[PDB]
């Protein structure tokens, strides 16, 4: 008769696995991934970290991006993520078998990343990836430092449990430039108002779009640069655009509500 | 010259370890472990719920309690914690190695409870435990129903990140009975200001204490009884000094403010 | 210009996912997955076994199928895994969500179970599922024992590190009946000689086709039924023309000597 | 009446715990740990290597000796392992919080390895240490190859389903010496007949023994100095009464002889 369904592939907009050439955002601090995910690259004197690391298959081209910018596979010492879904933590289990990368993330990312994005709280088993193992768990506020740059967390849940905005002070033209790399504030497809996986959901949106408004923020960043107004592909502009950290937090907050109420009225 | 020490095994008070019979607390709940560490079974016609195991070396005499109760190991179900430290949870591993349990805990219990309580944000790698794996991860105000017991968790961070109040209705005398199972609120030996590890400690307790006084609360119980004012070797007058949730809860932020103030001073 | 490649998911022959009612094989045990993929069903009085799943989006059939047989999810008290690729380990992290049931595994197949099929030895991450984490680790010629059907572990690696031979007596018209469910013996695509992620890949075949070929055999089944001649929808006779161990082995060991010769001409 | 007995500390000899001043085995190869435990440091160009790091109490002073040594916490690349009991792996969850350092090992070792030690085949939980996972999983012959140190895995279980012995080529006084460190080949107080838990553990045995006579092995050293005739108290002596491979696998094979027929006997 009828066979049970083929399983369905991730699949993205090409722009999403695009490769680009590095671009540099400040004095140490690159983006590595695609024309449409963030994967941030710092370079410090002590080794480099990566911010998100995109797709599972950018793994090779980021590795190729770091080689450009100096980075060999052993420089490569942590891994920071905004969130553990598959298009930003895709290729961490492969980068940690290839390069001296360790992973630190908060208690609800880490157990999310080692299911590989399998039993998500809204999408099932529909979006996974390879599993990878935490080295070092962190709490709300604390920092992490490499070569001192200071990476501080700030705990944003709601489109994951464990999103996360990581901050940190680079600097460009000899000033410094307090970068805020915030988390995706989206909630695609979700049940929002009375969901037994994620009964608190609304109270911690409301929280997290307080605490983008509030962080220290010269220059934004988002996993999906689009989220923020930046542009890739623009060159020397591709950073004009973007949007402050309050800016960001209330289209956030006005998309969010009018979620809510279509949500009611369906 | 002079080895290194020995290690220090973890050795508490006898009456942590002093075994009891099972003491009934309502229509089918019962505590089950020992005269100063709290274990909960809950008995339902589709299966027992434990809440809590206490420490590594008591798994024999809870089965032998659960037996008495008329439990097989094929009939415990869930394993549900307050907190993944060695005195509350230590003999979780080797209760799902001998009966049907799986447990059910939130991502930093999850986190704690599969290193062992090893790397303690306070306690470091000096009380340690058989490392578990969690097999559902709840969110806060998530519930569980098992025969129609509806277990709801309430999460109060501070003592460890992801303590847990459980509460749930059993009945007593025909009537329901509100039960609230709350974590530790103590904070022993705890840098509490400007902990690098738990930037927002304080502001977790401060929640946690509200939290608390709010829980629905005919009967308050907590994993050291005597938190809670129980005197479980008291029989028919063991829970009849209880404390209310919001006398525990004063009680705790009074002694939480006396230690804010003598850190102050050390 | 030019985008990174698309994931590409797992796709398998429509009959591998044609759904069928349980077939019995012998009093107590039972076929329960696809046309074209083995989930043998055995059932006790203290609880069912269910040894394979299938392919990940074979959960809810299985759950059906067992619904039909008498086993509801309380029931299902053990899996047991013949080796843990996406195409028989698939749905074992959904069945352990939605089930009673634990899995039973040596070490070799806990490790890839836990990493949902990444990192292997031959396919890299081409065909990754759900992680699960295993209950129980067992031992080569271990026992375990379900309401008096005991289950011998037979490792027979090769296909996988980790591939296993399951044993149990049963009964059929009132006469016993030793079943084996041999592992797979098959090398698709795989590096045989002087492989650096398995160096000794030959010898471990050599000693699987010794080890099959001397289980107790009087009924031979096998994960896809085809390496066994079996047809799953042939009724009445779907195991009318099935391969003892020894010809299985045999044919297994033929088929293995061709691609050692094509390798090296190749 | 009477309370269940406190948890009792691994506790050992003071000569396992005595620390020692880091001790020549060849050009590039390293004693570090303390007197009557190995922990071998292997320094290339590229990185060091650790194998095995004695008791959990001992990270600090391995990391005392490296420095000394001139490998800091970024400089040590990988732990290779014998076996994951306590007193030879105790330190490594430590290590790799405090490293760059990399676990590689077997799947038997990793599993036991990601448990502390816990449920062990023979002494059940009474010898726990901190829980680590393992970064890559090896093969029976599989190389690793750090700064041109080509590391060869030889298994050879028996005292831990995943003991191993690893191979390496060094140079002395201008010629090449080939380092054989093989695992333990005691059975202390195991049964050995019969095991459930272990039911092929004699033949695996048999076989280790094998093993070990035909290691390349100009240089033998154990994770118990004294198993191969080592003294690190010796000086420029400790090495001169070593045995060969050969003698180790004979004296172990007799002494294992004696032990079956006592257990016989018993
Ligand atoms: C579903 C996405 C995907 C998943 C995830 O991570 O959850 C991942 C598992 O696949 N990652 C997301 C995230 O926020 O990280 C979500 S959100 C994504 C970004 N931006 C797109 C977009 O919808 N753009 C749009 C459309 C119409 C008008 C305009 C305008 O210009 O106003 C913009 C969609
Ligand atoms: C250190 C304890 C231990 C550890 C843990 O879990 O963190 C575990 C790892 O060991 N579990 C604790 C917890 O709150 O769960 C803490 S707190 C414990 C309970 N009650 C004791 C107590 O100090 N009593 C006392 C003393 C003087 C006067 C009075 C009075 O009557 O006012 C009372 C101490
Ligand atoms: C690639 C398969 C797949 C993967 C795995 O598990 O590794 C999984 C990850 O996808 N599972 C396999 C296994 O042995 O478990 C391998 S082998 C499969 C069975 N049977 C097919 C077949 O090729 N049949 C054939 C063709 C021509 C003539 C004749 C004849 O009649 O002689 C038969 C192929
Ligand atoms: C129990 C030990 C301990 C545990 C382990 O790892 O399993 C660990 C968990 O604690 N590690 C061991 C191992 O082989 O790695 C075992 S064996 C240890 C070495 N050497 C001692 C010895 O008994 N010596 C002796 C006595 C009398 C005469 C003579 C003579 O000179 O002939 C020698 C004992
Ligand atoms: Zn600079
Ligand atoms: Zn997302
Ligand atoms: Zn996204
Ligand atoms: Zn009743
Ligand atoms: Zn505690
Ligand atoms: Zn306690
Ligand atoms: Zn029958
Ligand atoms: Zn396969
Ligand atoms: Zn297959
Ligand atoms: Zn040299
Ligand atoms: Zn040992
Ligand atoms: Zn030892």
């Amino acid at each position: 008769e009828v066979p049970l369904p083929q399983l369905r592939a991730y699949t993205v907009d090409a722009s999403w696995l695009q490769p680009m050439a590095p671009l540099q955002i400040a004095d140490h601090t690159w983006q590595i991934g695609t024309e449409d995910l963030t994967a941030l690259l710092v370079q410090t004197p002590d080794g480099a970290v990566l911010l998100d690391g995109g797709m599972p298959q950018m793994a090779s081209h980021l590795l190729d991006n770091m080689k450009a910018r100096g980075v060999t596979p052993r420089d490569l010492r942590l891994i920071l993520l905004s969130h553990a879904h598959a298009d930003h933590a895709g290729p961490v289990a492969e980068l940690k078998r290839r390069t001296g990368a360790k992973v630190a993330a908060n208690a609800e990312s880490a157990v999310l990343l080692a299911r590989g994005g399998s039993d998500d709280l809204h999408f099932g088993d529909g979006i996974t990836y390879p599993p990878a193992n935490a080295d070092r768990i962190v709490m709300d506020g604390e920092v992490i430092t490499v070569g001192g740059i200071v990476f501080t967390a700030h705990f944003m849940a709601g489109h994951t449990p464990g999103s996360t905005a990581w901050t940190w002070t680079d600097t460009r033209n000899g000033k410094p430039v307090r970068i805020a790399y915030a988390d995706s504030l989206s909630a695609p497809g979700y049940q929002l108002q009375g969901n037994p996986r994620y009964p608190h959901l609304i109270e911690d949106y409301r929280r997290s779009f307080a605490t983008v408004r509030a962080l220290p923020c010269d220059v934004l960043l988002t996993p999906h640069p689009g989220a923020s107004n930046w542009d890739y592909a623009a060159g020397a502009r591709a950073g004009a655009k973007a949007l402050t950290c309050k800016a960001y937090a209330d289209a956030a907050e006005q998309k969010f509500d009018g979620q809510l109420a279509k949500e009611t009225a369906g």
